């Protein structure tokens, strides 16, 4: 389905468009959903936990405050027997954002790994630079090393990834 | 009601979506309607006055502005014997920030005591970086000394309170 | 009708939801739209002349390019005897921008009367703090002296008249 | 027909409204669409080849790092018989930023030139001045000289181009 | 010249006249507030040295000193002694310091204050940051501000700095 | 050298030149203004000094004093005296005074004012934010302008820089 | 005064008394670490000279020595020699190597190693920028930080310099 | 020292060196390119004087004499004389000038031109805003870049001074 991508067996990622499709996360097993935008408001199916995560997919969004206890969350309901949707409203920064992050504290992958990871199962998948920012001291605290620099292109500083990309 | 609190006897915060609904407001003995978005045209129905503070939901809009005479409008029809609902977007950041505000003025509470009532009444309220600044100094104003700083964290500068949420 | 107020009589500023009502332009005589928004597109009704001014209300959007353009074009159509509806998407800052550069333009009236004039008509009006640099600059370029001036207060900087409307 | 216009025989510009409307697209000979957003969703027909490039449409996102990838679909598509429509929302900026590197690269135009050349077929277009900056960067690599500069005005620093229209 | 004084037990200086110890000795200084970074206490024996180790510049954090050096300026007047507070020329950020203590133990708004350490030094000129933190310092002790921040063609100053400009 | 003559009643000049009073006294001079905030006014008795204690800094307000040292110089020149207006190096801060003069008294716009100071001495180079000063003085004065801020792969820059750098 | 002991091995200083070889060689000094752009290496032969060219401002990326600075004094430490880290005013430049110093091979927190200098050489005050940079390379050893960067009315600064502000 | 050869025609200096005509004369030299603008030309005759007036920051718009003064140490070269870049430290300005020079006139990479003059006079480091100038040339020169800015948790610097930190 447009809109929705698994990362992992208790892990999906997506569009604001598919949370309020109770059908379809039933048919994933999801009992839990992360609503990370401020803008969207929460449809609360009795059939779902909620989590709203406030944040603008802006830079200066400290989204990186929610790391932590969002993937605690994700981890939480799968060894409770559950699953997660993490959405925000284009599946694009914030989501996916928070789903690298849980990648690497709880699958013990480094960032370039966890974003490869996501990238594979949703390549629409674009985390603002401010984000890449978050995540790349998140790495430095969990392994006391860096996968991703960020880099000063002609367009602007972004993570490596990303000029890599420009180039094929 | 999901999009709508009650904060104190006179005083609701809302999402946009509750602001429209009639019915809604008279059952909560609603007299008056605080539109504070830009974006949102009032209604416009008969049985409301609407005032309108057209603020964005960004750091840099002057929100302050608006702390007295959105707190005196809220205390004026309080003490005419009506109701205020403070409305956003969101029911986030714009309208919470204000209900902070007059909290402070008209019920004697410290920014923290004021953020802890909205926050056990709506937890999903989350006043941006800009508006806590702004919600600082006038806490200074009102107390002559403040119960909330601003830290630098690695994802941003913060009101202290997400940096404490923030570890759970 | 909500959405629309008449400034003088060849000149009238809204919110977009009433540039597509054919019926309300053609009976307040309105020949020509000028849509100040990159985000709404022109309805294209036969009967109306459509003007783009292809801004987003940010404070940085360089409004100012479009001072003398837009204000002869008022002109223009004027006297050619018809009537101009300058519209963005809240009828609070773009429109209300464009509308009070004309004010002093051809109605030699400073910033502060001119300002004063669209806010008696449409009292909701706050162009952003940008676009009140900008309206001083012109104001200077016009009458080599100014009658608002930017002021920093707790709040941030704006221009004075703001900060007096807030002490009421 | 309203947001959409024709570039070169294999190459057009639109808003995102008529990028679902499969019947207008077949009618252009349309196999490719590059949906140059990240806030509209890919609408997905069978019928086209669908390309993300999920960009904000602010001064500070790095649209240059799609130049050449975007150009090189844009010809590889072209070589292979069909035609692409570059969309974004508006129509305005971030569409017509790549359509004038696409010229600039497989035309063999100056940036003066590119710029002219869609602003003759969609005069609506105004790239925001970040994306200017890197356009003309691009330009520098491409030709080793530049045709637009950045100039500071009273209303903010912009391509030259846009201080001239403002004279008329 | 390089020396004025502000109050009986109070003088403003350039970091020229902190070593004179004869010229410090006929005003009975017993203190020296050296508000630089970049000038070294000579460190006579006879005077107590308070280094403020600050840059004239809009950022740096000199409203951390305005307690703690009006609070000294005060507390050695009350031991019948008198402090010198110098920076490197005299304009910037000893008068800084020199109007904070002003408004805290003379009880005097900060337009009095500036208008004070102006008309005995003409040259003072605080940097437009420490303005800031004067008006932040300002509202603190008083609950209301008699000078404001406003937007100029040349920048962003403090409005006794456009009035004076126009006079 | 150090000192170059701009009218027959304004001098500028390096901190060096300030001092030396018998050249001073060779040139007329009577008023010395002094637009640094580092520097100290030597005080000879026969010389007026006027401060304007700045730095050579983009964000430094050096247009508050456009007029005020403009109508300083020429009250000097009717008087039948003359006026040196120095900084540390002569380059920026003295210089941007003079040009801002010539426009005002001398009715010529920023671009002949640049080149007729330029002219006189070569090393001047007002930093680029008391550029985008001199531009908006001269466009009150003049109701426009004939010198434009551009951006180069450098920076942005006064044009008359910009087109320097290809000659 | 301008030298201060930090460990048997480490001595902290102005650029006054790096030039002083008795000075130096009574310490048993062998390596001077010159953390300025501004002062040149005196070259005396009987000590090795290690050039830190940088400016005392926030955004100069002195992080980028903490580690060659603290290897180059361990290892001056461990072949029994001793280290001068000098600046200009011995307030900042060379006080922030120090502290990184004094953290990776002493094992204490930043907290501690600022104490420790700060009760060596009272007049020490990292910029804010240096501080940040010390926040970093603290998490990097440690993996947490023991000083926070804090927003006061006057700026943000490191919790400390607000605390001191209070006492 | 103060003084190291670039080039058979081209050396760069600290401005100690620069008024030293037996020192000069000795390597050949006939021009002086001053990039200060805080030291004036000595102008001895022997001589001839480029000013440079810019400052050592960021913003400082060098970029704009790169063409200039590398024709100019060009054309000397051809007239068979020699010149002396000098600045105040030898460590920025006068160090990026002569980048800049083996780039368009030796046809070397950035990343050559600069291990080139580091080789020579080992205490050189370009401002950060310099880099950013040089790599824009370079790319200009010859349509790719060898040095590109990245960020570390230092600040964004030049990958050469980055790893250089590790090693």
């Amino acid at each position: 389905i447009g809109g929705i991508a698994q990362i992992t067996s208790s892990l999906f990622l997506g569009r604001g468009s598919v949370a309020s499709n109770r059908h379809l996360l039933q048919a994933r097993g999801i009992t839990c959903i992360v609503n990370a935008t401020i803008e969207i408001p929460n449809f609360n199916w009795p059939q779902f936990e909620y989590v709203k995560v406030p944040l603008a997919d802006m830079p200066h969004a400290p989204i990186g405050l929610y790391f932590d206890t969002v993937a605690d969350k994700i981890h939480s309901v799968s060894r409770k027997h559950g699953a997660t949707l993490v959405h925000c409203a284009a599946g694009v920064s914030r989501s996916a954002t928070l789903c690298i992050a849980y990648l690497m504290k709880f699958h013990n992958v480094c960032l370039l790994e966890a974003y490869n990871w996501v990238k594979a199962r949703r390549p629409v998948i674009r985390p603002n630079v401010g984000f890449w920012r978050q995540l790349i001291d998140y790495e430095r605290q969990l392994f006391g090393k860096s996968t991703v620099k960020m880099v000063q292109t002609p367009y602007g500083i972004v993570p490596d990834v990303y000029e890599k990309e420009s180039r094929h």
